[PDB]
């Protein structure tokens, strides 16, 4: 037949494959109106109709991220200097550092950063009104694509850390507590177990106090995070996780005991030997309207303090022993108020069965107090909003509310709010929920706080810098102070107080504290992991070092790198005076290797820079200064000579006499390829010359621009080198302007020369070079360089036979502080190798569960395998099915078993660096050692698919035409003609939506004709 | 001194540099509350006052993109198969293709795609309610980051094309005007110069009709795009630009003529010899309420039909000859309605000086019919919204409105709407604008359409598939038909009608048309540019071909590539039967060369694939078939043998005998490396054997994995090759999982071997190889391979000395249709070299100018030199400066210097491919040939800066500590210690914010010691 034509079955496979177009298409406006329905993803503006939410407490946050989404968004962040988002965070989170960690897949280091400054970091990531806080200051607001989703990123890293089930540990800088000063045994009382006291108690325990007790009124802990914030925004297991992290530090919590006359008072505390007290009881009473006096829940009237804890008790497994019936809230519901309380009452009422919800405001839309994020959740669930109304009468008939009468409110010229008596509204409703806010109005609670001063708002007065009340041993924070209105500011109040409580207690025991506040960071057992490594007789405190490059232009720069934590550093390559060089400009440019993406995370640079412009005398003196000040940090002098025996011995002896721990020989000088590093005989002789001249170890820095880099490495070993640095830059031309001129272009003539490519774009070249050397010359020390930009990629190089890791381009893309990310990331990766329960993870990445847009898909029988993509009529069918399950799960009200949280324990010793070096090399082989019997095929998880057809298009025009793409559902199916080439997996936007599995059917290679 | 320590001056410059912190920070809640306001970028929820907008008609669209933002968003689009965004677009725009073109910097090809299906492509990008159309179908809605900004991308590409000032041309597929059949001179009339008629006339002109007249009532053209849609959403120069493209086709517009019983009627048109008519007059009258009859504008009452045209005429330069004043709208304004019209009245009233605006509507918020995009503009400008209110009477005192009395409305059991007489709102107001919608009511207009049938809605009845009325020669579309809600649906109405008008006219002249409607595309002189090239005695219809790789796995794929338009193709490498290979799996994986970014635009792939698993007989038969069916497309047979003279001669003769235009020798076989292609002696011998065996040209495919690729290129030439392909893949390992297992991992043993890296990550290596071969062997044909993914990158290889361009990974990332992007993009790059007025562009990219969020910075004397970043109290000061000049601009009032938009003409010959090949080599040389006297320094454009400090951080930890970063404004300044290394420019997220300029102060290399 015609071999180069598709048979009919393939032609039909290809039916939806893209084709070039020679005419404009004709589609009538009516046909287009009818077709639009089928593909619709987003809310339909014409839908007056809210879908059913009864008993549906699934996550509704727009900000929740999965790993795929988190990685994309962390890479987008500019990671700014002196960042304005951190300025705008009330707990001063180092957002730049934690987002950097996320971008490098170091979720532990990110979470550690987060919890060091905010012990409720996961709660805050979910509930912070970021548009009025950190995100409000984000520099990327100045771009069309907009500000960073900081809260969703914070939530993601904290959720991953929660899943690792690692405990908090006592501050490892402290002495053993037997040898702590008596002052740290002072009895400390905190009142109320909400965010403020949890934060305060956490920071005090970090400081070393061993007798800290939170007295909580209720039977449950967590404050409003537990009793009122809905489960569909803040899951209760988050609160429990943060509480258990506190209790890891020894904080005790006693429920059932109140700050109140005839119970706990400041007097009883003092008489019982408590030395300090923190008041964190919040605002316990609802703000009331006299109009509603006498109305009962039986009639359908609630305050927010009645209603929200009723919903929480029935929806938060682990709050009570009670399995509360969800309140039956049938009919029309009036919610009064314009803060967070009102909007959570409105969405919660829908979960209780409300038919319609009215949010009524005394003022206008311009005056809502909740942030636009929280408003949007009520708007998208079709709550109705009624401005400029003040309630006047409630109509009760038949024992139940049937209506509320309102009057119109207005402003005048002076801007005073009047009520117009003749302008009334009669609104039919079955349930009324007042959500005006909260107050402190309990005389017995205020009496228990005698004798502290209260202000005009009848709240305890504090110094806003120290949180101290008018009694020096009594501090206060959170909602009770009437300044904070957010979880993060309540957390910050307790943070601020902890330092000055510490100051006060220490002073009572006759001890001073430092004038500069110094609260400890957050620690786990991961931080005790040893990441030192020995190589060629040198001891490295960690395997990360600065390559000989632009970040080591000046020795002052190395000094700051050592102060930041870098384990070692190379000098910029230097030479004898007679070889002094002069740079041109421009000389370092961004790579075009990943398209027109500007800013953070450039995939390469190209440079036409020479060796150091600074003198050997400068470098030799600098090496002596750096080694005197940083004896545990390895300093390697990089040096270059022309092919001259006297020159190489003179220079190498000068560098050794300066005190360098080792030398690195830059083999780039030309001679007679062209560079000495490209000729094995020249490399052997240079190494022999240097070996005769010095006694300290030295390493030959190899170029990758050679046919056989193993032969160059072997030559250096034969000549006496103690190791090799693999590799220098790859020779390239980065591109041309459309007029043909180069970049970089030097002078009026716009000239250039070939430069060196660095960064992640050359990492496959460097990894292969390290691997081939490590396999051909086993045990010969390798210092790796080329695209290392994270602990994860560093570990790939260690696994491939490198002992230590040089970095340049990742610092050019950022700054020296990436070292803290690399060190915490390597500790975490090694630590997790000891945890049996996490063996399904890939490093710090949890096994990918079936999810849509960061949220797990409901595991429902009738929802699975029914060909229901997430659009058009199929989505409405999924909603129906989800709604029907939620109702079924209601009529049977069992299942309250929230697992008790217990940390995982290492089951083997934590590997050291020496344990992982070279351990991936066994998997490498020749092609003849790869099985062609054990073939695979692709398989697609339709629940994760976002219907783009990229797998189909890649198999059609780059593969085997083996995927069926459904014209109505846009769901792909791999068929039996798959060859397992794996291109589809490689182009799919969803991580792990496509998997390769063992082929179970007979396999025949497609040969076209016989043989 | 201590050389390794910073002196006090440098320690001061480093003050804001990041440092690893040792402790948790202490900052009181009060202090944080005060400091927050200094850095604030976005709206403050606590601010209830509108920022004053009087006479401010600057663009307020959230969707507008500059080039930097457009490139990011276009790379993000998945470019989907059977894309649902296109299904949800009423004009069926190929969104996948035009967005692909933008991502490849081919803005001409994008614009051509847009205007091919939508002749108002720029208007629609600006004003489409995309959440109810294309964007509402976007697959990326299923991701956290969300749907693609399709309209903003459409707007960006069309705006660049508008700036190129290139005209539309007559359909080049048509016969000369001389030889057109008589039917195409039929006199055609269109009524109304709005979107519907502009579209219909445009498509009729494309089909070849030469006598098309649009009759417009007003003295201005463009319909509601001109008369009512505000200048701050749709600038008038967009309308003018789209009209002039239509006029390029010969469509005539006559203003001051109306369809009305006493002027133009269907009868008079028939009497005058018009053979077809299209009714596109829209809905000319406002819908009114009895409650407002008698009220004048001087009493404070307007309809939207009265108000919005007054604001348009005053704010749209060139819309009228009469310069006219902005309406005097003072005090509180009530706008009645909840559609597009009402929200435009509300925002336009703030431009006229309103103190307060109430949008009042009779149903609830859930009932608002404008799209959320439109609502948000009024909300962000602090308009108040009053639901459930219906007007009952207007209070007039002293000759002017003082208040409107409303009654509350509600929804009962049925859902039917009631009015509550006892429940009243007395709302003070000085101005009332009714924006209830629009109707056709004029009896003289309706009588002029006799005798076509109207429907119960009192609108002309049409067949919804043909747009034909009850009279066969009269069609209608747009708002007048009552289906279209939007500019794009009106455009599509005219597009639909044009085919069936064409069908009717042809049949009236005794001619049939195709059973399948076939409207022509949009054409410009760019499309006539010749991009053919000769190389090694072979003629290539274009320089783009498929590399020997996975896209040529089967000859049926090469067939579809040729049908798509690819100039040439390589077979997958094949061998003799005895050398039959068997592939393993998995064997092709995504690159990790640009981090964890999945989906489109992978920066590399790695493969451990072998040569073809299909036999020589299959490939030889297939080459014969392909050369039979595509004689003008070049087919190159890729072949490989072991180091055996008889084998290479046998296989090359078999491929030659099949009809291959040329052979490509794959030198990857094992025999200073282990592959034949790594040793010049072996390459020279292999080429010699093949040269003795065959007479057609052959090319040696060179590996980059060699010390000196010139040596193996010269060996191929010495052996008799007619050229070389540079280059094959780079040897690499793409990475390991955290447990040490590799990817790809083959079998239960999880084994791998070294693979070949392809894609954009290897482009610097391939460009180096091509340029160095072209300099060493001048004139020797080079076929380039490695990271070619656009016409722009292809042109870099032609400039580097290649003649033709092989592609693999860009197709793996997409599909065969990228060839159309490559071809139009290369035509555009060559065409633009002939346009003197555009010499300051870089290819298709206009010269970047001061912008923030892709919107031009106002060049006002008071805003500049004045250290005002776009945040906190500085932003307030900027908006207070801007607002005062807008008021000053209300008086310093000009609108009488527009610009006759005349297209740029080539003023030099358009280069052929042969004219550009090798032209970059003149700039390449040794390091010694670079000047070290002509040094540069960095300079930052503060108006474009977004205050991230990345320049500062890079100079601090990778440079010369030469940048000051201000602690209060977060603005950087380059100081005199700059060395011009250029790292800061290279990391800045804003294109062209940092510039390198010639050093003017004395230059001294920093030596450390003397
Ligand atoms: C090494 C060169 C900078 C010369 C140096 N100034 C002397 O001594
Ligand atoms: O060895 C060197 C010197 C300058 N630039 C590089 O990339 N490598
Ligand atoms: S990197 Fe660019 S945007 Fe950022 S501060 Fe520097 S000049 Fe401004």
């Amino acid at each position: 037949p015609v071999l180069s034509k598709d048979v009919a079955d393939i032609e039909s496979i290809l039916a939806l494959n893209p084709r070039t177009q020679s005419h404009a298409a004709l589609h009538s406006t009516l046909a287009k109106k009818l077709d639009k329905k089928h593909w619709k993803r987003n809310p339909d503006k014409n839908c007056f109709h809210c879908e059913k939410l009864e008993n549906n407490f699934d996550d509704i946050k727009h900000t929740t991220l999965g790993e795929r989404g988190a990685l994309r968004e962390a890479m987008r962040c500019l990671k700014c200097a002196d960042a304005p988002c951190q300025k705008s965070c009330p707990t001063h989170l180092d957002i730049k550092s934690f987002i950097t960690s996320i971008s490098n897949k170091n979720y532990y280091g990110a979470a550690k950063m987060i919890f060091s400054d905010n012990p409720l970091g996961l709660t805050c990531g979910m509930v912070c009104p970021t548009s009025d806080l950190c995100v409000g200051g984000c520099n990327l607001y100045a771009t069309e694509e907009g500000s960073i989703n900081i809260g969703g990123l914070q939530q993601f890293a904290s959720e991953v850390f929660k899943a690792m089930n690692i405990p908090q540990i006592r501050n490892p800088c402290l002495p053993s507590q037997e040898k702590m000063p008596e002052a740290y045994s002072a009895k400390i009382a905190l009142l109320g177990a909400g965010p403020a006291s949890i934060s305060c108690a956490s920071f005090l325990a970090r400081l070393g106090y061993s007798d800290i007790t939170i007295f909580e009124k209720q039977e449950y802990v967590g404050g409003l995070s537990t009793s009122e914030i809905p489960q569909f925004r803040l899951p209760y297991d988050v609160v429990n996780f943060e509480i258990e992290l506190m209790k890891d530090l020894g904080v005790k919590i006693i429920c059932g005991k109140s700050l109140s006359e005839n119970e706990i008072t400041l007097n009883t505390l003092k008489e019982e030997g408590y030395k300090a007290a923190f008041i964190g009881i919040g605002l316990p009473e609802p703000k009331t309207d006299d109009i509603f006096q006498g109305l009962t829940q039986d009639q359908g009237f609630y305050t927010s303090k009645d209603f929200l804890p009723l919903v929480a008790k029935s929806s938060k497994a682990g709050m009570c022993a009670c399995h509360s019936p969800l309140p039956s809230i049938r009919g029309a519901v009036i919610v009064l108020g314009a803060g967070d309380t009102a909007f959570d009452c409105a969405t919660s009422a829908l979960r209780c069965g409300a038919r319609r919800v009215f949010l009524v405001f005394r003022k206008g839309f311009v005056n809502i107090r909740a942030v636009p994020e929280e408003v949007e959740l009520a708007k998208e669930e079709k709550c109705e909003f009624l401005p400029f109304l003040s309630p006047r009468k409630v109509i009760v008939k038949g024992g139940r509310i049937v209506a509320v009468q309102f009057v119109r409110t207005e402003q005048d010229e002076t801007g005073k709010w009047n009520e117009d008596e003749d302008q009334i509204v009669h609104l039919k409703a079955d349930v009324v929920i007042s959500a005006f806010g909260s107050v402190l109005r309990d005389p017995k609670v205020k009496e228990a706080l005698s004798p502290i001063k209260f202000n005009r708002w009848d709240l305890p007065e504090v110094d806003p810098e120290t949180m101290q009340t008018s009694e020096p041993w009594v501090f206060a924070g959170g909602d009770i102070v009437g300044m904070a209105n957010t979880t993060v500011e309540s957390v910050n109040d307790g943070k601020q107080a902890s330092w000055y409580i510490h100051k006060y207690i220490q002073a009572q025991y006759g001890a001073s504290v430092s004038a500069k506040p110094e609260l400890p960071l957050f620690y786990t057992p991961v931080d005790l992991v040893d990441i030192s490594v020995e190589m060629a007789g040198l001891k490295f405190i960690n395997p990360f070092g600065l390559a000989s490059a632009a970040p080591t232009t000046s020795s002052s720069m190395i000094r700051r790198a050592f102060e930041a934590g870098w384990g070692f550093a190379l000098t910029k390559t230097f030479s004898l005076d007679k070889d002094i060089v002069t740079n041109v400009s421009p000389r370092i440019v961004r790579g075009t290797t990943s398209g027109p993406m500007y800013g953070p995370g450039q995939s390469s640079f190209l440079n036409i820079e020479l060796i150091s412009e600074k003198t050997a005398a400068y470098w030799c003196q600098s090496v002596t200064e750096l080694k005197a000040d940083f004896p545990d940090n390895i300093v390697i002098a990089s040096i270059m000579c022309s092919y001259n025996k006297n020159d190489w011995m003179e220079l190498s002896r000068k560098a050794e006499a300066s005190g360098a721990d080792a030398l690195e020989l830059n083999l780039s000088a030309p001679h007679g390829g062209l560079a000495c590093g490209q000729d094995p005989e020249l490399v052997r002789n240079i190494c022999r010359w240097v070996r005769q001249a010095v006694q300290i170890p030295f390493f030959a820095k190899l170029t990758p621009n050679v046919t056989d880099i193993v032969s160059i490495a072997r030559a250096a070993k034969e000549g006496g080198a103690d190791g090799v640095t693999a590799t220098n830059t790859v020779s390239g031309l980065m591109g041309l302007k459309a007029d043909g001129t180069p970049w970089p272009a030097v002078g009026a003539g716009k000239r250039t020369t070939y430069g060196g490519v660095s960064g992640t774009a050359i990492r496959p070249i460097a990894l292969r070079a390290v691997t081939t050397i490590a396999r051909a010359l086993p045990g010969f020390p390798i210092l790796a360089t080329g695209g290392i930009d994270s602990a994860e990629s560093g570990l790939q190089f260690l696994h491939s036979g490198a002992s230590v890791l040089q970095v340049c381009s990742a610092v050019q893309n950022q700054d020296f502080t990436v070292i803290q990310d690399y060190c915490t990331g390597l500790k975490a990766l090694l630590y997790l190798k000891s945890i049996e329960e996490l063996q399904g993870w890939d490093g710090q990445s949890p096994g990918t569960e079936s999810h849509q847009k960061g949220k797990p898909v409901p595991r429902i029988a009738e929802l699975m395998g029914k060909k229901l993509p997430n659009f058009g009529p199929y989505l409405e069918q999924r909603k129906k099915i989800i709604a029907e399950e939620k109702m079924r799960l209601k009529e049977q009200n069992a299942a309250f078993p929230p697992l008790e949280r217990k940390p995982f324990i290492p089951k083997k010793p934590i590997p050291a660096i020496k344990d992982v070096i070279g351990k991936a090399l066994q998997y490498l082989g020749t092609f003849g050692e790869l099985s062609n019997i054990e073939q695979v095929v692709a398989v697609i998880d339709e629940e994760m698919c976002i219907n783009c057809g990229k797998c189909y298009m890649t198999c059609n025009d780059s593969g085997y035409q083996a995927i069926q793409f459904d014209p109505e559902t846009h769901l792909p199916t791999v068929t039996d003609t798959c060859t397992g080439c794996t291109l589809c997996l490689s182009v799919c936007p969803i991580i792990d939506c496509i998997r390769m599995v063992s082929r179970t059917t007979p396999y025949e290679p497609k040969r076209g004709l016989p043989l």
